[PDB]
């Protein structure tokens, strides 16, 4: 209000760490990470990613073994990601709703093993069909909105069953929130909740992924940011509990916009290839460790809840010394 | 959006621990904290202060001691108020800026030997005036503004010589911050801090702070908020680097419309009255000790940056639990 | 707009009584003031709550007479809250609705004998379960939504064919509000409000009940704000006719964001440990008495349009004066 | 939020007294009222004016018999019109400034009498030119500006010297109210309050006031109302304590405007038109008594912190009751 | 935007004629009049009303007669008032939907005689109850809401069916306006305009309505302005055309809301109690005519599309000239 | 609110053209219009403007004849444009200031024989200086700021001496209104209204005005729309009475913000250009004549408070029908 030099001088609060401490706006914390996680089938298995230096795939046993660090750290949640079999892909991805599929699996023994810890289970058909997109395709190959949306309540259906707190829609069809839902309420899961990937972006940034498990007719356009509110407007309407922008950091205006228009759970996704990036550059040499939480406090900044990050292991060690 | 039971059920979110962190929108750091701390004039004394349990007047030798303990646990600054002796009390309050006076004494002590702790000298009349009002009387009793104000221009001056970070007007004389300003301007004291008791109002809930140690015409109505923004926006202009509000929890709306308004470094003072209800309550065991949190976590919801809290060791041994 | 020292000097309004009086933005009155009364089985039986000095629990018969003054002093409502023989509590929480319970009772006798003052009962199952919760458990002894809302209908149908023009389900189960509205829709009471316990707070505050008469998982975070407004928003689509912040001081940050967000009727409780509080630093001479209207001028200035005070009595003798 | 009948019946609160009572939104109180009094010359004098029935022109003796009352009712101040005699008139409006005419006398004698009462005196050249225009006329019969100014902060001072709390410029000079507060500060009255006439239009409601004691080159034309944001505007960065609409109930559309733009003190005047109309249809039995508390109400709700009205008597008698 | 004297003289576009037109904010034409008229049954009737000078009462031949001027003046419409005889007066209000009530008659007499002049009727049963409230009672003397809706539906229909182009209800019941939507949707009467009165207040200004032909359980309290957005809002869901605030100047601030938050065709009613005080005082000699269209602009700036006024035959005659 | 067919059918309100009048938005009136109009050097003359169908330029005498139906008419001003004889242009455009230049010339005349009649001269060098450009060249053919302000200061107080009532910069100088705000109080023309040309862009839409009578580096790029509300807010700060836009129906959009932004007085010039494109399709048979009043109208509804058109006549007297 009518602050002017030399009256204002904003260096006068940054002169001192105690100053800078005590005007600092935002914090990350432990309670803000989930840490995304790579399930192969099988016994003793462990892969490293070449493209996520750092990041493991992991069968379920060497799973339960490294998530009681992450529970002694305090992490508040896991999000799981199975790999599947190549063998098990098919046209009807029905491995997507089998009662003993990799995500169901794991997630009943980390509920048992660890009954705090949330789960939070990924709904969609990308990694269960043969072509690999996040639907089932019609004659033309077009990702049918409808029909796939039959095929992702079956699978967060089983994802509840198994005793997911929470299941994660990633695949981007119309109207597929209010389904699912629909089919928690109608079943007597009241109380699972439903963390919509609402602004889903078809990115570049996605690369590494493929590594560790068309797309512009349902994942959204980079160029547009309105659109995301229309998006999340509606998943809102629909019934999530929380919402979700992915990828992140090239998207911190849509996370801003979001949290700002809604007031709602708002989530981020730091994606693959974001870390990838962070990773080889901190390897290199180039960047220095603390870009970690540089990055991670920017997705507070912008107005995110919590953040699904492959960093949330390294994160939340630095944060507890 | 238009979010209607059952398929919007805020209960899930609160249905696990892990989920409830995910989504909580605040939380108290010891960063927030700032501990008021009364001084006296001697050497190995102290004294229980009967209307705030818990709470003792430091002689400077005991101010030192149990800061060591407060710099631990990581509080970064302390409020001092000096306890005058009735002796240096006058009508001209020139005890104000002594440069041996009590708060000058013990800033120079403190900066010394704690050189990252911020200190924070009250700037006010009323514990060197004979009568205790804030500033300098006219033959017909009334708070004379501006003459008042070259007195704290000179007691402010003195804080800066012996070295505080931080100047805090808490006269709530008109005009005040600026002439504040550009005395520490023209002298030098370039990145001297003024945290500005912006909206104090006519209290009740100061009980305890004379036994620690006329008022409408210049403390605010209770029943007035448009006229702390207006209060708010003179001392930004002016040239305030942090602005609070005075008492704390009975004004948490005034906190809010003040952040909302400005976007400025706001703070807010939880004031004897607070401390000793809560406290009397507690002894009494008609509150858990949890309460202090609670309240503390209010200021932080309410949009404080920082909060001066006689419960600041408590809080910040809580936290670090 | 451009306001600058000396140009503006707010302590020009301050000057006088007069001024003062012409700028006051706020003003509590008795139409401000809800009495809640803790009625006790039986007859001729009045009981002192240690933990609230002042504060009795009456037997109806004594209710009336207490009534008189109040009635006289032009308080408009009480709110009333049964204290069940313990004998009487069960798991399926049946005395709620008891034609004959201690709360249905009491709406009869005071709807008869004072026609024009108004009768807020409480809908909830927390003072008619053996384990206190508000509302019946499942075998994990998790307080059920849904099955809980069928309880809670029976009790307001209950109440309102006792004749209270207002209930106030206090229970926050989700979708609750809407489900009493339908009911009494259909069975013909038109007429009688539903005042929502919208942003209800899991708080330390709430200690002194306990002793006149889990919780997170329904009861909200006091780290939470927006989702305050999200639950009110809910409650005024379901159609609640008032809609109430528990507690009081300690979230007038809530009370402002709430009346300025919906313009809606808004109401505030200053709960048992705030009352607790205060009277106890009053008692000690810590606090003059003067604490008690500028408590209840903070809801005010706040937004709520009515306040649930234990001070109501005493506050309505100042203000008469 | 999505309000919709039959969930939400707007009469449920409307159904008894005491939840009308509960929701109602403004109240008028005597603190809201100033009263405006015309002043002879003469003693022991009283004069009925013919276009405003039940108001008296009152010769200082008699305002000060008079006004013992409306201190007993509790009216915070009076809003003196002088009453000039023709021989006293003239070009230069110099009686305008005489330390011994009438509103000085006035204000000398009221400000004795009764120290707590607030004297509002009016800064005009009207009542003191021979042509009756609120400014100095040029030989065009243009009303001057700057010219007219010199004359009004002279007039101001001899107020300030006589000790009126607050002067009110009622003459629509552009720059005014900035002249008049530097002579002011100039002359060290600090605390003399101004009370700006900011949007005064060229109206036909104030027929009976030319009795009771060109224009649209300074006053503001009836059709616009974002021309007044901008005289409230400058008023206010020029100093203005208090800032007033003028008409009244013909204009409340701008004090709602003014109040919610600026949140500053905002003041409305009940016209002489205004009075006579309703008086004069009270007497002839087309409108009840009631109808002066409701044009009252009418202003609070509006957004008027206080309001000049030749009904203050009338109304604190009734509010008294 | 940083205007300040003397760079900005807002004198300056007031100095001449010809800027204060091109400055001009708001017009009034004789597009924005509404002309109420009472109707009489029988033939060559024309009754003076004492309470509301130059009004009168007219048969259907008298007012097809005047109507001729009122059509080349280029009134847009005009809003019918029937004066029931005694007699036809009962408990059920069955006269308001008689094919041959007066209502009805005058409505096919004026669309026969005048095609494209706006006929709008009112719904309500205040004229047709024996007790004079605007619905039926019940045993306790309440006026019910939805039986009451029953029989304005049938009104409503029997307007449509004799052919006006609106009908506006004036009776406030809860839901109405859907009800009566519904209704003429379900008939055919696709293009009825619905003029709700929306925000009509329990007011003391109808005092000469009822010479011309409890209230506090439906119509509004002046004292409450937010609850006027809410009860617009309703009606614009349940799909008024049109909505109108009641009574008119008192009321202006409610007008200048409702047409910033909806921006919907916004009309405002001048009632009989304005009319008569703006008569008497004009017929007196305390007001120049010139407040009628003082008065008339004033419903422009604050944001009427039109007026009800029993001023639009004069105000045409002058606007014309 | 939630508007929805067929519940809402907006057609309703424009089934009858009595509907449609009470419901329309916006219109057009004489007060308007301005006339913007070319002025010739010698006696006896006129010009028909190739690429401007219908328009004239006119010698003095010829104006004074036109002026007198323009007056008639009720057209509140007249924009002067002078053509300068090519003897008279020079690089230091000296004929500007001259005081028997044309504008000084027909400014004088009109003043003299329409004393009511608005003047409203062109302060800019581009008719005087022999290159066209709006300022004086530098040796590169820079249009120098600073240097061409002292020359349309000289030509604005040749104007205010010669009697104009307005002058309007038409230059996109930076600086020019505060420059010749200051010049006009300094030398006693106290009530010249300054109507900045604020947003003028550099447009195709001018072709036909260098036949009636670089660019880039001081006229706006038509793709900027923000830049606009900054240019306005700098001409309002230095003093402009009046702020327009040029060109017109091109930039309707910067119209509406510039009012929405400012609420000042608005004005828009619909150019050259866009007067032959309508005229030329007008003498085509391509578009009814109707499209003047709807082009006009455009303006009024966009938020402009006048219009410089060369329709003026013509629309003048279509609403005089
Ligand atoms: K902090
Ligand atoms: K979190
Ligand atoms: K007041
Ligand atoms: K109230
Ligand atoms: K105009
Ligand atoms: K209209
Ligand atoms: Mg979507
Ligand atoms: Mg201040
Ligand atoms: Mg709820
Ligand atoms: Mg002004
Ligand atoms: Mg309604
Ligand atoms: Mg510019
Ligand atoms: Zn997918
Ligand atoms: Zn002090
Ligand atoms: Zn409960
Ligand atoms: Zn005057
Ligand atoms: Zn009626
Ligand atoms: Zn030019």
């Amino acid at each position: 209000a009518n602050r002017a030099y030399p009256y204002t001088r904003l260096r006068r609060n940054r002169r001192d760490d105690f100053s800078r401490r005590l005007v600092r706006e935002n914090v990350l914390t432990v309670d803000d990470l989930i840490l995304p996680v790579f399930v192969l089938d099988g016994v003793n298995q462990r892969e490293s990613i070449p493209s996520m230096p750092g990041v493991e795939r992991l069968s379920i046993d060497q799973l339960l073994i490294e998530a009681e660090e992450w529970v002694a750290l305090g992490i508040p949640a896991l999000a799981l990601f199975p790999v599947t079999p190549v063998e098990k892909k098919s046209l009807d991805a029905a491995e997507a709703y089998n009662p003993e599929g990799i995500a169901q699996r794991a997630t009943r023994a980390l509920r048992e093993r660890f009954p705090e810890l949330g789960i939070i289970t990924d709904v969609c058909l990308c990694e269960f069909t043969t072509h690999g997109q996040c639907g089932i395709l019609d004659d033309d190959g077009y990702v049918l909105n409808d029909v796939s949306i039959d095929v992702l309540v079956r699978q967060a259906l089983s994802h509840a069953e198994a005793g997911a707190q929470v299941v994660a829609p990633s695949d981007m069809m119309d109207g597929r929130i209010g389904a699912i839902r629909e089919a928690l309420e109608s079943a007597g899961h009241t109380n699972v909740r439903v963390m919509a990937y609402s602004a889903k972006y078809a990115s570049a940034y996605y690369g590494p992924f493929r590594d560790a498990v068309n797309k512009a007719t349902y994942q959204m356009d980079p160029a547009n940011s309105d659109e995301a509110l229309h998006e999340v407007a509606a998943d809102l309407a629909e019934g999530a509990d929380m919402v979700m922008v992915k990828p992140g950091m090239p998207y911190l205006d849509i996370v801003r916009r979001v949290k700002d228009e809604f007031r709602a759970p708002t989530f981020v996704y730091q994606v693959s290839g974001e870390y990838a990036m962070h990773m080889g550059a901190i390897q290199n040499g180039w960047l220095a460790e603390s870009v970690i939480l540089e990055s991670l406090t920017a997705f507070k900044r912008a107005g995110a809840d919590g953040i699904l990050t492959y960093f949330a292991k390294q994160a939340a060690e630095q944060l507890r010394r």
